[PDB]
Order: structure tokens, then sequence, then C-alpha cells
């Protein structure tokens, strides 16, 4: 079997991407953030703290093909500070036309308050691997981990526009959805994450550095984190640039025309066209926009969120050994 379903930006500025996902008997269709940063598959409910519900919920009740986990719950926190937590489904799920059975489905009993403020997000659709799943006593499968026995292949791509609409698949690979070959590298799963390491990177027309960079693919991210000696380069390269400790980044005046950034896969290269690397004004109106490539000192660890997997086709190859592949497109 195969899924392809439609990933559409949240907002004008890319910030986030929803995935329509059906869920129960009969289907519940509810918008979720697919993340292959994070491992749980979680929801807003009929069991959601009523104060904190602005988004579609589920109802396990209505669902003929709904079964209690007896005993089960979970609690996740994110890097940007934000959390829920709740009881435990097994369910019926479909993305795309590809159904799994008996996926777990978190129940969100209380959310912070970043998600109550967002009403376009319904939950998170979990990537990562199944390890860092958050349900106590014993940890659960995401959706690609149980789809894979029916797979025609145990893959899934990841194909994000800039400011449009993009596709998921799972089961194949569209060889008519970029140029060029794909070049796979090694991922390291020690730290349960699609961890892989760049050879190097170009400041716009400039020479190649080979340096080893460390990082994630990560689609629930959304700028580009780097060394802060690898984003010093890149904006001493825009002349009205500077960061500003009260903004929270490197801030440049909008009328610029930005350099584009290079990033090394094995022998091949990905190029990020500089109009990706405009986030956009600091406030409507302004005169003054906020860089999309920022030091991922704070973070700990460098990040390849939205900004350069939007440049790129991303295969996600979950045989025994995983491996990940880029192409231009
Ligand atoms: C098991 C726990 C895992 C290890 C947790 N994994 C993570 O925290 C990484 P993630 O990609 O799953 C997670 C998903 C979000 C939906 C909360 N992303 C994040 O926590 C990162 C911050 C981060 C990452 N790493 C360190 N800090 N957040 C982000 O990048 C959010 C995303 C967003 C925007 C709009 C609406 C909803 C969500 N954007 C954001 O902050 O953008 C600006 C910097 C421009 C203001």
């Amino acid at each position: 079997s195969t899924g392809s379903a439609t990933t559409t930006p949240i907002d004008s500025l890319d910030d986030a991407y929803i995935t329509p996902v059906q869920i129960g008997t009969p289907a519940q269709t509810l918008n979720l953030d697919f993340d292959t940063g994070s491992s749980d598959l979680w929801v807003f409910s009929s069991e959601t703290t009523a104060s904190e519900v602005x988004q579609t919920i589920y109802t396990p009740s209505k669902s003929t093909t709904a079964k209690l986990l007896s005993g089960a719950t979970w609690s996740i926190s994110y890097g940007d500070g934000s959390s829920s937590s709740g009881d435990v489904y097994t369910d019926t799920v479909s993305v795309g036309g590809l159904t799994v059975t008996g996926q777990a489905v978190e129940s969100a009993k209380k959310v912070s308050s970043s998600f109550t403020e967002d009403s376009t997000i319904d939950g998170l659709l979990g990537l990562a691997f199944s390890t860092l799943n958050t349900v106590s006593p014993t940890q659960q499968k995401t959706f690609f981990d149980n789809a894979k026995a029916s797979l025609d292949s145990p893959v899934f791509t990841a194909d994000l526009g800039y400011h449009a609409p993009g596709t998921y698949n799972f089961g194949f690979i569209d060889t008519t959805a970029y140029t060029g070959s794909i070049t796979y590298t090694a991922v390291s799963t020690k730290q349960g994450f699609w961890e892989w390491t760049s050879t190097g990177y170009a400041v716009g027309s400039g020479t190649f550095k080979s340096t080893s960079i460390d990082g994630i693919a990560d689609t629930g991210t959304t700028l580009l984190y780097l060394p802060a000696t690898v984003v010093s380069a890149y904006w001493a390269q825009v002349s009205g640039a500077k960061s500003s400790s009260s903004v929270g980044g490197y801030v440049f005046p909008c009328s610029a025309t930005l350099p584009s950034f290079t990033f090394g896969v094995g022998s091949a290269r990905i190029v990020i066209p500089g109009d990706y690397i405009d986030f956009g004004p600091i406030s409507t109106g302004s005169s003054s926009c906020f860089g999309g490539i920022q030091s991922s000192a704070g973070i700990g660890i460098n990040i390849f969120g939205d900004v350069a997997l939007k440049a790129a086709f991303v295969v996600f190859n979950g045989a025994t050994t995983p491996t990940l592949g880029f192409a231009s497109k």
C-alpha cells in the first residue's frame, strides 16, 4: 500500500505546516503538525480542559473502533517551552489513503498557552524514532513504524513548499518531484533523532569550507540553527545585518537582496535561495526583518528546520539501518 497527502503553511510566514489526518469510525478529520523532531501522535479532545480549547477535537466515545489503553499516561515538553499531557486510546488512523489499525492516539487532558493560542493546529504527528515516545509504562510506536509491514517500501518523503502547498508521501519515491539524483548519508539514532553530519558550507558565491556539522532533520522547527562562527560568516556578507539582544537574533533591512547559503551532503550540494533566508518583518510594516539562519549556541544542537528542508526533496529511509536522502528540486 501507499499514501499521499497535501501539507499547507498555517500563515503567511511559513511558521509551520498542517496535514489532514482521519481518526476513528466514522472518520473524524483533524489538521496535525507532522514533526520529524518528536515521536508522539497527540490531539485536542473531548477530554481537554474547556478553558484551554479555542481547534477541531477528537471524541473517542463517537468512534466504534476506539479502545482505552488501560494504565497508560503521557507528558511532553518542547524546546520552545510548550507542553501537554493526558491518557491513551488505540484507533484506526488514515493519512492520504494509507490506513493503520491499532495506532496509539494520545488524548490531551491539558495543553500549554502557546497551543491554545494557535487556532490552526489540532495536535502533532511525530515521525522521529519510537525511543523518544513519552507514553508510560510502555512506549508506543509512531504511525510510520506501524505502517512499515504493509508499505510498498519502508520510506516516507517530505516536499515542503515556499509560501505554497506541498506533499508528504508514504511507501514510494515520486521520481517527477525532484531534479538530478538523491544522495544518501548515514544516520545516528543514539539520541532518537534523524541525526547526520553535513560535510561543510559556502556563503553566496564564495568558497566551500570543509568543516563537519553534526545536526538533526526537524520538520517541527521553523528556522536553520548552525554554529556561531558559521552564522557570523553568513551575516558578515549582509551590510545592514546586526545581532539584536532585545529582538533575540540577527536582524537586517527588509530591502536587502540576501546571498544564498549552500550545505554539503557527502559530495553533493543543496542551495538555499537568499529569499528563503528572509523570514519576514519583525512586525507588519516594519523596515527591519528577522533572519532565517541563527546561532545554535543557546539550543546546544544544530537544527536543519523548515528554512533548509523546504529547499530540498527529503527521503526518510526507515530500513533497519536508516539513512537520509537529499535531492535538489
Ligand atoms: C521528546 C521531546 C522532543 C525531543 C522534543 N523535540 C523538540 O522540542 C523539537 P520539535 O521540532 O519537536 C518542536 C515542535 C513544536 C510544535 C513545539 N519545535 C520547537 O520547540 C521549536 C524550538 C526548538 C527546537 N529545538 C530547540 N528549540 N519551535 C519552533 O521552531 C516554532 C514552531 C511553531 C511555530 C508556529 C506554530 C507552532 C509551532 N517556531 C518559532 O519559535 O519560530 C520563531 C523563532 C520564528 C518565532
